[PDB]
């Protein structure tokens, strides 16, 4: 037994597809991790940034909750931005001394290199209180290691 077929009218009209991507051979020097599986990649340098992902880890990040992250070097101004995004595990190829021992000092897991006892910064000695990170961020502002610029 045949059925016999009604005929119909395509009338569609599509729209435009979105953009593609990219890749840079400088390879993601920023990186988020859960489990230690790749979750993001991303540079501290060009277009959104460390300073960009940061200014809005809740916004981006909907995963922050026990995430792992990884960057260059964990400087002061490193040390202050990564307890403002405050994760627990973290990963970087150079940190000051000051910054690794506040890191591992809040109790984060951190897998990091350098063998040193003192960064020459004044705060250092002249600050009581190395519990709030906006004492040391003004006199990093003053020796500018807020900008990874040697």
């Amino acid at each position: 037994m045949a059925h016999h077929h009604h005929h119909h009218m395509g009338t569609l009209e599509a729209q435009t597809q979105g953009p593609g991507s990219m890749i840079s051979g400088l390879n993601p020097t920023l990186r988020l991790f859960k489990d230690h599986k790749i979750l993001y990649s991303n540079m501290e340098r060009g277009l959104k940034p460390l300073l960009e992902v940061d200014n809005f880890i809740n916004k981006y990040i909907q995963n922050k909750e026990g995430l792992e992250i990884y960057d260059k070097v964990v400087g002061k101004a490193a040390a202050v931005i990564i307890y403002n995004i405050g994760l627990q595990n973290v990963q970087a190829g150079v940190v000051s001394q000051p910054a690794k021992d506040f890191l591992e000092s809040r109790g984060i897991k951190v897998a990091y290199k350098k063998l040193v006892e003192k960064i020459n910064d004044r705060a250092e000695s002249l600050i009581e209180s190395l519990e709030n990170p906006e004492e040391v961020y003004k006199y990093m502002i003053k020796r500018g290691i807020i900008v990874n610029n040697l």
